């Protein structure tokens, strides 16, 4: 007998300011590092960027109606920095709060639960040029500064917040692989960066919990579980390295407020673990999450790679399958493809048991109820005669991450809800606008921006469908 | 660079009490439930049984002289509890504390650090006839009336104490395959009896904080790693089910004083979990142990098993290799041959990376420094002409273990010390005297007692040069 999803289960959709937004220089926005990386050539998928996006900031009246219609029980979406402060610290920019309020009240008036999540990648550019942004200590305050902003001004009408989305892609882009802003390949760095966002995950989060005493708050992670290639001693062990360098590296700071040790040790080997600071690790430990945020989208199977083996790989940002290669760190893993599932247009692995495990990892470990803040495939779609999208291909990878979920319930993980990625086709940062996700797809492509129009998609009513019957009709 | 091995790392070797020392109606002994149920028909290996074992209690001064010529840091033994409370809970018999302490004074006087292992699976059968033994909560007081007996009387010469070796043994034997005393066959008692087994564990760690205020203890679990066969996301899984509910299940009580939730859950939609107490949940977690004890001889690599599979298997109690079959849990997993690894004589695996990574899930999940209190190949040994054994079969095992043990210091695993199994020969409680772990051999086999003579194999010589040079040379 599998239990019936909770009756207060969150079925929700999700988008991020910079994907879905545009108006990127009105009502006094600034810059965001986004706004700037994305304009210098061959920084994204046939230069593609959010100026305009799907016009989101403009057209959220209609969006919000076709949430409506869907039944959507919550909506995430992230808030731009830059337009709440325009120079990341500073005067606060009345206008750009404004939007905000205007949409959690669009949504509040249509019953809609509100998700904010204060950070989706997009920090001013700004504090990128005072400081550095998340390499230095300058920014925990400025950062603490701009979520109090938000906790007082929407706290009373907002429950579930989101604090960092994807911490580990936007750091490890950004100063391992160069692929993001800043756009450097530095590992310690890296490791740098990332210590500085972890103490700003935990001095928001003791800074909610006394402006939003009743709130529940947490960071998103983008969780790839790790998988062995087979039972060979060695390759379980690449898979011992593979879960603690990339997924408890992340999760036990924020649920533990420790670095697994292990890790720690290998990069204090190599001199790149992170700058300690007196009260570093008492800020951590005592900034415990209601909720570990999850990002999923697909499981990664390692094995051993030897010392002098592979590093980075290619990465497919073509949607032409089968062009990605392995990465590793020399001496630890290395990825190999899993020949027992199948994959995406983008090599991304199609593994909805995976997310079953998953969930049960993160409860197994940390015994934490989880919010899924995202989920959903990225895939190429068709507008055929009659405003007709038969993405049959969508709605089957939805269904079975949503059955996967109920077995998780089942099993006895608590899963506070379900944010599919994402509600409208929005701009992918680095693949453009042809790897769509949205339940209603939008009218442009990476050539032609045509006019943004909004047609429902088959999987619009299939969800549709799951949120009237709470998940008991997939 | 491989780190040294620490300079007071205690390099052991161990016994337990049925199994070594025969005795076993001497100096007011009172009979054990393992007496009792080896005389049973069919239980043992050609009837095999402890009655005088290989006769430590009367040759203890020799063995112990061998132990010094070796150099030895540590024994690791255990006291039987029917020597010291005949009938389990009256009055305590001085001869039998006697023994003890004349054994301790031995090893004391050798510069032999004493580990005493408080339960190795031989309580007194007049608990078990009184009350059925650990399925009653008598059972705790007793075990702490015992417990406190010992702390008192070798408390101000023990550093380092064992609760219960492992209890997932004893327990699961014990009640759901009948294999150990009480022969039960269900597991509805086997989790009760688990959970009557953890109580009595924390009330002596407890008693042990009061008495022994300096000293170290812990329990000892037998460890197997479990491995998922290949990256099918149905194998992982059975490989999330293994680890939890064989390993986890005991372990995380140990470190955290909670089982985990899905194993749980598990076990109470069919009926089975254990009976809750108010209070049980405060004394498992106040019980803070200052190691891990880990048995480890082997991994163990499982599949998916659907719900009318495999259940119970073949056991090799023989030496006839290749008569084990897999075992499992019908919708959960089960075992399969891990085909990149060699197995001994009785199908147990050869795996020494495992330790490493057994080493580095316990490091990693509790941060819990880690006794190795039994590790040593069982294999049939020859006898030469000239009293000559040569054992470079366990040799290599034993060679590649410590190998592993140090790449885990290396990694930042906190080691203290390594105890093979065994010292001299003895009795394998279900598989007779030809299953021989000893670095010195004991002339006797499963027919006769002979003369019960010592005789020191090569092995002996490669652990001296072990010792003496710290690891280094191995
Ligand atoms: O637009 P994409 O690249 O197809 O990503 C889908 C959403 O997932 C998050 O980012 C990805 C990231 O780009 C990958 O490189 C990494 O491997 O995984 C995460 C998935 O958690 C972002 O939340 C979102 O902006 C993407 O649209
Ligand atoms: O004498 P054995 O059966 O060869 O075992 C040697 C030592 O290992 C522990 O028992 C085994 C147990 O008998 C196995 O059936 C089980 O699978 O695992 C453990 C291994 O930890 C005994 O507790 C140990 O003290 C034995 O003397």
């Amino acid at each position: 007998h599998l239990k019936p999803f909770p009756p207060e289960f969150l079925w929700g959709a999700a988008s991020a300011a910079y994907q879905v937004e545009g108006a990127w220089n009105e009502d006094g926005k600034g810059l965001s590092v986004w706004d700037v990386f994305a304009k210098q050539p061959g920084r994204t998928f046939k230069g593609t960027n959010g100026d305009v996006a799907v016009d989101h900031y403009h057209r959220y009246q209609e969006d919000v109606a076709l949430m409506a219609e869907m039944g959507l029980k919550a909506y995430r979406f992230s808030v731009s920095w830059s337009r709440v402060f325009p120079d990341g610290n500073g005067a606060v920019n009345e206008k750009g709060l404004d939007f905000y309020d205007r949409l959690i009240e669009e949504l509040r008036n249509h019953g809609i639960e509100p998700i904010v999540t204060l950070y989706h990648w997009d920090v001013p550019q700004a504090l990128m040029d005072a400081y550095g942004a998340w390499e230095s200590r300058r920014i925990i305050d400025d950062f603490d500064r701009y979520a109090v902003t938000l906790f007082q001004r929407f706290g009373d009408r907002v429950k579930y917040w989101v604090t960092l989305n994807e911490q580990n892609i936007f750091i490890s882009f950004g100063y391992r692989l160069g692929l993001h802003p800043p756009g450097v390949k530095d590992m310690k760095r890296m490791y740098e960066a990332n210590h500085i966002a972890n103490l700003a995950n935990a001095k928001v989060i003791q800074s909610f919990r006394h402006y939003v005493p009743d709130g529940k708050i947490g960071p998103s992670f983008a969780y790839s579980p790790m998988y062995p290639y087979d039972s060979r001693p060695e390759n379980v062990l690449a898979f011992e390295n593979a879960e603690e360098f990339q997924n408890h590296w992340w999760m036990d700071v924020y649920a533990w407020g420790m670095y697994p040790q292990a890790a720690w040790n290998y990069l204090e080997s190599q001199g790149l673990e992170p700058t300690v600071a007196p009260g570093d690790w008492e800020l951590l430990q005592a900034a415990k999450p209601d909720f570990m945020g999850v990002n999923y989208y697909q499981t990664t199977t390692v094995e051993h790679n030897p010392p002098d083996g592979v590093g980075e790989g290619v990465m497919n940002t073509t949607g032409k399958k089968g062009t990605s290669t392995s990465s590793g760190i020399p001496g630890l893993f290395k990825t190999v493809r899993n020949p027992h599932v199948d994959t995406t247009n983008w090599d991304w692995a199609i593994d909805p048991v995976g997310l079953r495990i998953g969930l049960r990892r993160i409860a197994n470990r940390y015994q934490l109820p989880i919010l899924i803040t995202e989920n959903g495939l990225g895939e190429f779609d068709t507008l055929e005669p009659g405003d007709i999208v038969n993405d049959d291909y969508r709605i089957d990878y939805l269904r079975r991450h949503v059955q996967e979920i109920q077995r998780a319930i089942t099993d006895g993980v608590d899963v506070l809800g379900y944010c599919a990625w994402s509600f409208t086709d929005l701009l992918s940062a680095l693949n453009g606008y042809q790897k769509r996700y949205g339940f209603v797809y939008v009218n442009r492509d990476d050539e032609s921006e045509k006019d943004l129009r909004r047609i429902k998609k088959k999987s619009f009513y299939w969800y549709q469908r799951v949120i009237e019957t709470n998940g008991a009709e997939l």
